[PDB]
């Protein structure tokens, strides 16, 4: 029995992962795939961690999920140089994901 907020966050997640066809952001980045990663990135984030937070009722709002999504993409721009495939992928995903997540206030 999931809450309406959990349901809403799951639906946003399905849309966001469709914008990552290479699966670069599905799971945590290890020091084996990315030498020295843990030496540089001190606040890691990825889509599997976000899904576990949803399941554990660790989100209070869509805002919180959007900020963790931003943190995941910004981390790739700190660790990887601008010329690399991972920096370019992060920029593309940040922009398409924010088109999904951003919206106008809704007033009564
Ligand atoms: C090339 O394959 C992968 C690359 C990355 C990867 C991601 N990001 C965000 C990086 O910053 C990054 C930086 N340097 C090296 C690698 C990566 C990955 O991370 C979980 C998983 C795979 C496995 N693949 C079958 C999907
Ligand atoms: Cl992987
Ligand atoms: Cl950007
Ligand atoms: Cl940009
Ligand atoms: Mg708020
Ligand atoms: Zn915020
Ligand atoms: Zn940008």
């Amino acid at each position: 029995e999931q809450t309406p907020l959990q349901e809403a966050l799951n639906q946003l997640m399905r849309q966001l992962q469709r914008k990552d066809p290479s699966a670069f952001f599905s799971f945590p980045v290890t020091d084996f795939i990315a030498p020295g990663y843990s030496m540089i990135i001190k606040h890691p984030m990825d889509f599997s961690t976000m899904k576990e937070k949803i399941k554990n009722n660790d989100y209070q709002s869509i805002e919180e999920l959007k900020d963790n999504f931003k943190l995941m993409c910004t981390n790739a721009m700190i660790y990887n140089k601008p010329e690399t495939i991972y920096y370019k992928a992060a920029k593309k995903l940040l922009h398409s994901g924010m088109k999904i997540l951003s919206q106008e206030r809704i007033q009564s």
